[PDB]
């Protein structure tokens, strides 16, 4: 008799009335409605299903896996998907005995993933439905246990389209409970051979194109019906939603720009006779042809653009704060290889970015984040985008003076957030992986994950404080003026150009070139039980193309984000470190050191690690908002990078 | 960890999509501020901790405004107006209160 | 109460940091022999008020359920005995603050 | 900017051509002749009508100059001995001239 149900919109209202009259009684909904700006341009329904007894909420945390296990607690024999967003593995849910039933609006196998309505509607489908399916690994490919069908009716309102619904809801409650108990779900032989998978879409595609095809005059046509969201164009002055359109089947190429008469307004294009009746500007009215002529002055025989010019491809301007740094010169690559930017700097030094200064547009200006401030202003006013690279982050200013970790890492950074929000401008702000500190988790997880730190006696956690209450006064700029932002947590990001003199921090942790300056006649000192542990790397070329994901925000899917990147499938002990780089010792530089010294030692030692136990053990990354956000997964192996470090640091640096 | 040692205790917040940790955080960061002044800059300091504080003055505020600061201030507006005692969490939590005169004399010879 | 019938959301009261609106209420007779907020039936719920009678009928708290006071602390969570609480500060609210920047002059002072 | 015997201080000279005025371009008519330039890409002949005199310009109360916008130029005769030369239409050749360089060809 319990029911749990994540239900939305009129077609889940009507589902918990039916449930409701069947017996049903839902015991409790926790639904992800959200529904932002009520009513936009329709009736409210958030208000109505209050009237209707509808418990309607919106959890912040409704990802955390507590309340997965909280809501399986609960019994849930049967599992309904109702346009879900949430992207939960399977192995979890899995437990669910009679198994889920998920309800998607297109026609199955075609056209497989999400948005249903727009994918039928733009490549030209005329037929609709709804399709009911067991939810596997095999998503979106199981079998449909009922498929039913619509009346074509040219003459069909409201009045009639809801009694048609009323009905349809019936016939499916006639065959719900049924269905179920004695067992006949057959269905009817459909191919299953012939999907073919299309990808999920952003609306930026949905923009109208002038040499497509007329079948977006066909889509339109079909969504000038019953209250569809409406024909989206933009003028260039002013956009608007198109409400309906009465497309004339003549050609009408006649005389190019000559208007017939502006009322009704009726101007010839390349293709057709455009006619606008009746479009909103936004939340406005459907003001008259002649009303908008009148008003904006118009020029009559305007040819209707689709975007207006500009220069190559956008020129989004990206302000590099530190570019002479690991993670600034390497992104400068790629930010200065596929166009679209004008990337901008400020660094100590030049020494790194040689090969960018001749660039037709890099603009470095050297400075230091403190002494230059009206640069660093004007350029948060002009540049688009802002990175703020820079950090000092070696344990002497850890353990010597913690007072510079604080007003150059707090203070100077707190000074440059407060340039984003004053001329409202985007950040990505690189958040450090140190502020979890000693947290006892597997998987250190950007948004459940507790974050750990020592007394206040201790100087060293200074650092991971001051770096994380910066991402807490982001996230209170993001939520309360709505500054545009994400936290990208670099974990390990090894590479070349990684600190040729004494690598320490800002790219990673000690671990590495260790090994590496004691193969420079270093005796190498590999404790083979003691700080051993495992280590985790991730090559630089896989960090920079997540970084240059995040900076593109493809469908904005990164704003208000926290993401790791990382390689917790790479791990890696210092024993293991040590074979890989010996083993790839042979290439060249064999005449120094020709001792092996500590070359093969296998004896256990007894020895133990110093006194002080602030050696962390566990740093693995949880990279899924990474999958997530991005679509990025680690590619290059330990091999590969192992093999471009050593190559790039005695190469240059070689002299025998 | 027990007791919560000034030296030995270790400080844990949520993650930072909570923004209900922003007040820990923060005067968390100021006690290390104070103390890198106080051996940078040798600033001469002592910091304070009171933990349950609770005295004839505490406050008003029309009941305590919404319940903030609620504490024992709730059950003795129950014990006017026939109110029962609720048991929030089933109130199987035990609290430790301190007289302010006991604190205030501690804080006196700070 | 029926002045805020459709097509309104209703009355509007704040109680806690929650506020809910109310639809429509009963009135009861006025002779009562219990105290207010004491229950002594629960089929159906009566509860008692100082001066008059007034029964609740549909409420809702923030965007939850139009029903009475038992499903709507079932669904949300609330616990019972819970007596709905006004806006104080009535009547005479307090006096209204008035600057007055150059007060000894000739508009000033008058 | 040259200040002849600091003769210029604490004055509100406007800077302007009262008495060439142009009545909407005189029908186009400097233009009848400057049309023919050189280049025949895009020339084409116009086409014509006239349909209300209310979309062009605004006769609001509110957005309104009453009487015209011809200035009277005495400082600047007695301050720089200056006087206005070029005339509408060398103005109008230079800035169709001009605006036609500055986009090139596309």
């Amino acid at each position: 008799m319990k029911t749990v149900v994540f239900a939305y919109h009129d077609m889940g209202c009507l589902g918990i009335e039916a449930l409701l009259a069947a017996g049903y009684e839902i015991s409790a909904i926790f639904t992800h409605t959200d529904n932002p700006g009520e009513k936009a341009f329709y009736g409210s329904v958030a208000r109505l299903a209050a009237e209707r007894g509808i418990p309607v909420y919106a959890p912040d945390n409704v990802n955390h896996p507590l309340w997965v296990e909280r809501i399986a607690q609960l019994s849930p024999d049967v599992i309904f998907s109702f346009y879900y967003r949430h992207l939960i593995y399977d192995e979890i849910l899995q437990l669910a005995p009679a198994g889920a039933f998920n309800l998607h609006g297109s026609l199955l196998p075609k056209y497989r993933g999400r948005a249903p309505l727009n994918w039928v509607l733009v490549n030209g489908e005329t037929e609709t439905g709804v399709t009911l399916h067991r939810m596997v690994k095999r998503a979106d490919a199981g079998a449909i246990v009922a498929q039913l069908r619509i009346a074509i009716a040219p003459d069909d309102i409201a009045i009639t389209l809801h009694h048609k619904l009323c009905h349809a809801a019936r016939q499916l409650l006639e065959q719900t409970l049924p269905a179920i108990k004695h067992g006949n779900i057959l269905e009817i032989a459909q191919r299953e051979n012939e999907a073919t998978c299309f990808g999920r879409r952003t609306p930026d595609d949905s923009f109208l194109e002038w040499h497509k095809p007329a079948s977006v005059l066909h889509n339109m046509v079909r969504a000038v019906a019953d209250p569809w969201p409406g024909a989206f164009s933009y003028v260039g002055n002013q956009k608007f939603t198109v409400w309906s359109s009465r497309v004339h089947p003549h050609a009408s190429k006649a005389q190019p720009g000559s208007v017939i008469s502006v009322a009704p307004l009726l101007i010839a294009c390349g293709d057709g006779a455009l006619e606008i009746v009746t479009g909103q500007a936004g939340d406005g009215i459907t003001m008259q042809g002649s009303q908008l002529a009148q008003t904006l002055g118009l020029v009559q025989g305007s040819r209707l653009n689709s975007q207006p010019a500009c220069t190559a491809r956008r020129r989004t301007r990206v302000l590099i704060l530190g570019v002479n740094g690991f993670i600034g010169n390497h992104l400068t690559e790629r930010l200065l290889r596929e166009d679209h930017y004008e990337v901008y700097g400020l660094d100590i030094g030049s020494d790194a970015i040689s090969r960018f200064l001749n660039h037709p547009h890099f603009h470095f200006v050297e400075g230091d984040i403190s002494i230059h401030s009206e640069w660093i202003e004007y350029h948060v006013k002009k540049c688009d985008v802002v990175l703020p690279l820079v950090a000092i982050a070696t344990p002497i200013e850890y353990t010597r003076n913690p007072l510079r970790v604080f007003e150059l890492d707090f203070e100077e950074n707190l000074r440059i957030i407060r340039y984003c929000v004053k001329y409202r401008k985007r950040i990505i702000f690189p958040s450090t992986s140190e502020v979890y500190g000693m947290c006892s988790d597997k998987y250190f997880d950007e948004d459940h994950s507790n974050l750990i730190v020592g007394p206040v006696n201790k100087p060293r956690w200074i650092y991971s404080v001051s770096k994380q209450l910066l991402d807490r006064v982001i996230w209170a700029y993001g939520e309360k003026e709505g500054l545009q932002f994400t936290l990208f947590r670099p974990f390990n990001w090894m590479g070349p150009r990684l600190d040729n003199l004494n690598a320490a921090r800002i790219g990673s942790s000690r671990a590495i070139t260790q090994l590496i300056l004691n193969l420079v006649e270093g005796s190498p000192i590999k404790l083979i039980d003691g700080g051993k542990q495992k280590r985790c790397f991730t090559d630089i070329r896989d960090g920079i193309e997540a970084l240059y994901r995040i900076i593109e925000n493809a469908g904005n899917r990164c704003d208000g984000e926290i993401i790791n990147i990382g390689n917790p499938e790479n791990e890696a002990s210092i024993e293991e470190l040590g074979e890989m780089l010996l083993a790839s010792f042979e290439k060249h530089p064999l005449r120094h050191h020709f001792p092996p010294f500590a070359g093969f030692r296998v004896v256990e030692s007894s020895s133990y690690y110093g006194k002080g136990y602030q050696d962390v053990e566990h740093r693995k990354p949880s990279i899924r908002n990474a999958h997530r956000c991005l679509d990025w997964e680690p590619k290059i192996d330990m091999q590969e990078t192992i093999d471009e470090t050593l190559d790039f640091f005695l190469r240059t640096v070689d002299l025998t």
